């Protein structure tokens, strides 16, 4: 009893794994691979953008009926939802101004201004250990206002994922005078451990499907040829 349509949310600001191109198309790894494992489950499936946040009420208020969004599982949303096997991996990494003296550290952070996605890893993260303490933590609607307010100036450093950070933001004309700033970050206990469709914990047989095309697009080479239109480096990671 899959459903005819399946609604899949996302948040169209996080290139290279969904956003929208030139005529409003949405375009990148994630809408690639949702795309693909539709097609193997024999389901139609529609995407509708949404803010970061509102994706997991959305779920829970059945709006949608899954999320591919850069979805990192993490025990705490394992409370609320349920996630087909990993996707892809995603560290975080902070970027700020070229030869800047940052480190992702409170010592260096103390005072600063760092933006973060509202509704992510690295709110809950940064909130808990930098806010407290004193840094300013700035949460944004969407990533691409934290990158224009860090060419602008208001920010001193930002935290998001690494691979979007690199492929959507310092590899673009408007990240050259950018880099990462420290190594990644890790904290198991709030990054996750790579990331997967979000799902209803209810939704057992969607979650069997979802997971049955991803074996199969991983086993017959599909999923190398998709990401090699991407990356050069190994993205699903172990
Ligand atoms: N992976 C992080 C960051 C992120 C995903 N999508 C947009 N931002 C998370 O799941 O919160």
């Amino acid at each position: 009893a899959l459903p005819q349509t399946v609604r899949i949310g996302t948040d169209t600001t996080y290139a290279p794994f969904s956003s929208k191109d030139a005529k409003g198309e949405f375009i990148g790894f994630d809408i690639d691979l949702g795309n693909e494992m539709c097609k193997r489950m024999q389901v139609k499936c529609t995407w509708v953008a949404s803010d970061f946040d509102a994706l997991i009420p959305s779920l829970k208020a059945k709006k949608i009926d899954a999320i591919i969004s850069s979805l990192s599982i993490t025990d705490k949303r394992q409370q609320e939802i349920a996630f087909s096997d990993k996707l892809y991996a995603a560290d975080s990494r902070l970027i700020a101004a070229k030869g800047s003296p940052i480190q992702p550290t409170l010592e260096s952070l103390k005072g600063k201004h760092v933006g973060v996605l509202q509704g992510s890893t690295q709110e809950a993260y940064a909130n808990d250990n930098w806010r407290t303490k004193g840094v300013d933590v700035v949460a944004y609607a969407n990533q691409d206002l934290i990158y224009s307010d860090l060419t602008a100036g208001r920010l001193d450093a930002a935290l998001q994922d690494e691979v979007a950070a690199s492929e959507g933001f310092l590899k673009q004309p408007a990240g050259k005078e950018y880099a990462f700033a420290g190594p990644s970050v890790k904290d198991k206990k709030y990054f996750g451990d790579g990331t997967g469709v979000g799902l209803r914990k209810d939704d057992t047989e969607l979650k069997a499907a979802f997971d049955k095309a991803l074996t199969e697009l991983r086993q017959d080479g599909t999923y190398d040829k998709m990401a090699k239109k991407y990356f050069d480096f190994n993205v699903y990671g172990d």
